[PDB]
DNA sequence: ACCTGACTCT
DNA sequence: TGAGAGTCAGGT
C-alpha cells in the first residue's frame, strides 16, 4: 500500500520543475468531462489532490499552464483536452507514455498505464478496468482506492520514463516521440475542443424524407416477398431470398448465407425484390448511421461534433476517429455524399477549405522502390491509373477503354492496400488465377516495385520488422509462419506498411507545420479534422486566397521524395461544397 | 454484453 | 483465403 500525502491544500513542494502528474478522466468520452482526481510524484514525494481544490487554486492552475515545469503523463490529450473545457490550459508535457508505448510496439494494444508498465516487467500497478469495473458496473471507487490508483499510475510513468526513452533512442524513435507524435498531440486536442457545426435542421429535413422513402420501399419489399419479416435481419432476409424464392446460393459465411451487395447484384436479374433490398440498405445505413447516429452525438449548446482522434490504435500510424466517426462521412454515391452539406463553418461569413494529397501512397512506393517507371510517371504527373492501363495491356493512351483503366485502377487500389490475388479477384470479379496475371504483368511493366517488395519481405523476415520513412515500426512476426494464408498475409504488411505508414508520417508532419505556419502568417483559420490523406480547414472568406497558397505548399514540402508532391484543393460553404 | 454481418471511408 | 478503422441492427 504505497505511501502518499492525501493533500488537502496545495504546497509549493508539489510545484517542482520536473513531475509525473495524473489527471484523471474516467468518462470514456472526454469532452466536458469531470476530472475525479489528481496525483503527481516528483522528487519531493507522492501527493493526491482533489480536483475541486487543485483547479481553483491559482498556483497550481499556473503550474498547470507554466511551459517550463515539466510533466511525464499517459494520455495528455485525454487530460488537456477536459482541462481545456474548464478553461485551463496544459503545457509542458514532455513524455506522453502512451504514445511511447504506441511507437514501440503498436500491436501490443496499450491502453493504459499498466498495460505500458507491463512490458518492462513492472506490475505495481492496476489496470483501469480492475478499478472501474466495465460497462454498466462501471463506478468511481471510494477516495482511498482511487488515490492509491492515481499515485500508483503516476509512480509507475515517473519510473518507466527512463527505459522508455532509452529504447525509443535504440530504436531510432527518439524524434518521432518529441517532435512528431507529442506536438500532434496538441494539435489534434486543438482539432477535438474546436469541434465541427452541424446545421442539424438540415439533417432533420434529410432524415424526414429518407423515411418517407425508407416506408415506400419497405412496402416495395413486402408485396414482392408476398409477407412482412425484418429486412435488417440477415437471417430473415435469407430464408426470403434463398429459400421462399429460392434464388442461387452463390456464397455462405460462417453462421448462414451472405447477403452482401455484391451477392445480391448479381441475383438481380432473377427478382424485382433484390434492387429494391439494396436500395432500402443504402437508404437505412444512411438513416441509421449518418442521421439519426449524427444527431445523437452533436452537442445541443452549441451545435458542434467533438470526435475525438485516437492517435495510439492503428497499426500502420493512421488515426482513427470517434463519436462521430468524421474519417467515414459518405462520398461516393450523391445521395450519401449530401450528409456533408450538413457540416458548415461555426462563424458567418466562414467557408469551410479542404486539401487532399493525390496518389500519396503510389507516390511514396515510387520513392521508396526506386522504380523508373513510376518515378517517371509521377515526374509527368500522369494520371497513374491510365498509365498503369497502357502499361499492363500494353497499347497507347487512346486504346486505353474504361474498363481497362478501372481493372488498372484496381490493380493500383490493391497494391496501396496490400490485398491478396483472392482481394483483387473478389474486387474484380475474375478468377484468382486471372487476378496473378494481372499482378504478374504489373511486376514486368514496374520491376522495380517487383524488387522492392522481394527485399523487404527478406528485411521483415531478417530484423523481425519493417520500418516507415520517420522510423515508425510495425512487427511481423508471422513472416516465418508454416501457414501459407498466413505468411502470405504477413509478408504483404511487410510491402504495405512502410507505403501506408510512410503516408501517415508525411501528413502528420504536415499537420505540425501547417499549424506553425498558420500561427506565424497571424491566420484565422484553424484545422478541424484529417481523413488519412487529406486535411479540412474553416476560415473567414477573406483568408481563402492566401490558404490556396498557403496549406497545398506546407504540405507539398512536408518531406522531399525522389518525386513530387501534389495536393488539390477546394472551398465552399459547407463540406459538400468543398469539392 | 459480446458477436456477426453489412457498409462507410481512405 | 487477413487493410483496418467505426457504427449500426439483430440476436445469442
Ligand atoms: O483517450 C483516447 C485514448 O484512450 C484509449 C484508452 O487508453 O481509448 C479510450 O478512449 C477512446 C476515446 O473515447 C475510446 O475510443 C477507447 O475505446 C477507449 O479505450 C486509447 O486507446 C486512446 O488512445
Ligand atoms: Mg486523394
Amino acid at each position: 500500500k504505497m505511501a502518499f500525502t492525501l493533500a488537502d491544500r496545495v504546497t509549493e513542494e508539489m510545484l517542482a520543475d520536473k513531475a509525473a502528474l495524473v489527471v484523471e478522466v474516467v468518462e470514456e468520452n472526454y469532452h466536458d468531462a469531470p476530472i475525479v482526481g489528481i496525483a503527481v510524484v516528483n522528487e519531493h514525494g507522492r501527493f493526491f489532490l482533489r480536483p475541486e481544490t487543485a483547479l481553483a487554486d491559482p498556483q497550481f492552475v499556473a503550474w498547470l499552464g507554466d511551459e517550463t515545469k515539466k510533466k511525464s503523463m499517459f494520455d495528455s490529450k485525454r487530460a488537456a483536452v477536459a482541462l481545456k473545457w474548464k478553461g485551463i490550459e496544459l503545457c509542458g508535457v514532455s513524455f506522453d507514455l502512451l504514445l511511447a508505448a504506441y511507437l514501440l510496439d503498436p500491436a501490443q494494444g496499450v491502453d493504459d498505464v499498466a498495460a505500458a508498465a507491463k512490458m518492462k516487467q513492472y506490475e505495481a500497478v492496476r489496470p483501469d478496468e480492475a478499478v472501474y469495473g466495465k460497462g454498466a458496473k462501471r463506478a468511481v471507487p471510494d477516495e482511498p482506492v482511487l488515490a492509491e490508483h492515481l499515485v500508483r499510475k503516476a509512480a509507475a510513468i515517473w519510473a518507466l520514463e527512463r527505459p522508455f526513452l532509452d529504447e525509443l533512442r535504440r530504436n531510432e524513435q527518439d524524434r518521432l516521440l518529441v517532435e512528431l507524435e507529442q506536438p500532434l498531440s496538441s494539435i489534434l486536442a486543438e482539432m477535438e475542443f474546436a469541434g465541427v457545426k452541424v446545421d442539424t435542421k438540415r439533417l432533420e429535413q434529410m432524415g424526414e424524407e429518407l423515411a418517407e422513402q425508407l416506408r415506400t420501399v419497405e412496402q416495395r419489399i413486402y408485396e414482392l416477398a408476398g409477407q412482412e419479416f425484418n429486412i435488417n435481419s440477415p437471417k430473415q432476409l435469407g430464408v426470403i431470398l434463398f429459400e421462399k424464392l429460392q434464388l442461387p446460393v452463390l456464397k455462405k459465411s460462417k453462421t448462414g448465407y451472405s447477403t452482401s451487395a455484391d451477392v445480391l447484384e448479381k441475383l438481380a436479374p432473377y427478382h424485382e425484390i433484390v434492387e429494391n433490398i439494396l436500395h432500402y440498405r443504402q437508404l437505412g445505413k444512411l438513416q441509421s448511421t449518418y442521421i439519426e447516429g449524427l444527431l445523437k452525438v452533436v452537442r445541443p449548446d452549441t451545435k458542434k461534433v467533438h470526435t475525438i482522434f485516437n492517435q495510439a490504435l492503428t497499426q500502420t500510424g493512421r488515426l482513427s476517429s470517434t463519436e462521430p466517426n468524421l474519417q467515414n462521412i459518405p462520398i461516393r454515391l450523391e445521395e450519401g455524399r449530401k450528409i456533408r452539406q450538413a457540416f458548415v463553418p461555426s462563424e458567418s461569413d466562414w467557408l469551410i477549405f479542404a486539401a487532399d494529397y493525390s496518389q500519396i501512397e503510389l507516390r511514396v512506393l515510387a520513392h521508396i522502390a526506386e522504380d523508373d517507371n513510376l518515378m517517371e510517371a509521377f515526374r509527368r504527373d500522369l494520371d497513374i491509373h491510365t498509365k498503369t492501363a497502357m502499361d499492363i495491356f500494353q497499347v497507347s493512351e487512346d486504346e486505353v477503354t474504361p474498363n481497362m483503366r478501372r481493372q488498372a485502377k484496381a490493380v493500383n487500389f490493391g497494391i496501396v492496400y496490400g490485398i491478396s490475388d483472392y482481394g483483387l479477384a473478389q474486387n474484380l470479379n475474375i478468377s484468382r488465377k486471372e487476378a496473378a496475371e494481372f499482378i504478374e504483368r504489373y511486376f514486368e511493366s514496374f520491376p522495380g516495385v517487383k524488387r522492392y517488395m522481394e527485399n523487404i519481405v527478406q528485411e521483415a523476415k531478417q530484423k523481425g520488422y519493417v520500418t516507415t520513412l520517420l522510423h515508425r515500426r510495425r512487427y511481423l512476426p508471422d513472416i516465418t509462419s508454416r501457414n501459407f494464408n498466413v505468411r502470405s498475409f504477413a509478408e504483404r504488411m511487410a510491402m504495405n506498411t512502410p507505403i501506408q505508414g510512410s503516408a501517415a508520417d508525411i501528413i502528420k508532419k504536415a499537420m505540425i507545420d501547417l499549424n506553425a505556419r498558420l500561427k506565424e502568417e497571424r491566420l484565422q483559420a484553424r484545422l478541424l479534422l484529417q481523413v488519412h490523406d487529406e486535411l479540412i480547414l474553416e476560415a473567414p472568406k477573406e483568408e481563402m486566397e492566401r490558404l490556396c497558397r498557403l496549406v497545398p505548399e506546407v504540405m507539398e514540402q512536408a518531406v522531399t521524395l525522389r518525386v513530387p508532391l501534389k495536393v488539390d484543393y477546394h472551398y465552399g460553404s459547407t463540406w459538400y461544397d468543398a469539392k
